[PDB]
RNA sequence: UUUUUUUUUUUUUUUUUUUUUUUUUUCUCCUCUUUUUUUUUUUU
């Protein structure tokens, strides 16, 4: 196996096509990265060569993507987050987010209270929708079966469970509570 | 013995800032007269 730098001679346009993280230019296949040497063989021949670090410390979201989340504050039309982790991997910074009182549930309805959706300390799983305004960055969604609150805390510091499509009930207290629960 | 119709109060809000009293002129300028200078001493 071997290796790459942000620019060298790699393929033709006849002898493979350019893949991901990776710039043609004369003819030619020219690396833009540092990773390793991947070449998609597929099927149909004429492998999509690409190059992947695979340790990603860092990384952009995308128009759609899937990010785990953790509630800063909620508000009666909105609810603050903050993005934690981009699908499985950790990040090494925080972003911010923003749920409109639109992308809750997965028919854009009336009703949906804000304040029995998405108390704060929770955490999430969202999907990004934009690149947002200046005041809302990513504009983030929950609508789907599986988006939504997925871990939650209890009142007094003991792990939450689910218990229903939108009712939570603690262990110890035996406490009723509102939430919208992901599928696991 | 006089029917029927002619809408109404702009939409928006979740913006960063790492200095410090004052502050800046005016020129050279004839001093009049008994003196050397008296002085110990004691009573506070």
């Amino acid at each position: 196996v071997r290796y790459c730098i942000p620019g060298e001679r790699l393929c033709n346009l006849e002898e493979g096509s350019p893949g991901s993280g990776t710039y043609t230019r004369h003819g030619y296949i020219f690396s833009s990265l540092a990773g390793c040497l991947m070449k998609s063989s597929e099927n149909g021949a004429l492998p999509v060569v690409s190059v992947v670090r695979e340790t990603e410390s860092q990384l952009l979201p995308d128009v759609g993507a899937i990010v785990t989340c953790k509630v800063s504050s909620i508000n009666s039309r909105f609810a603050k987050v903050h993005i934690l982790y981009v699908g499985s991997m950790p990040l090494k910074n925080s972003f911010r987010g923003t749920i409109r009182k639109e992308d809750v549930r997965a028919t854009e309805k009336d009703k949906v209270e804000i304040y029995k959706s998405f108390r704060p300390g929770d955490i999430v799983l969202a999907k990004v929708i934009s690149l947002g305004d200046a005041q809302s960055n990513y504009l983030l969604t929950t609508a789907e079966n599986e988006l939504g609150v997925v871990v939650a805390h209890s009142e007094s510091g003991i792990q939450m469970v689910p218990i229903s499509w939108c009712e939570m009930q603690c262990p110890k207290t035996h406490t009723k509570e509102f939430r919208k629960v992901a599928r696991v």
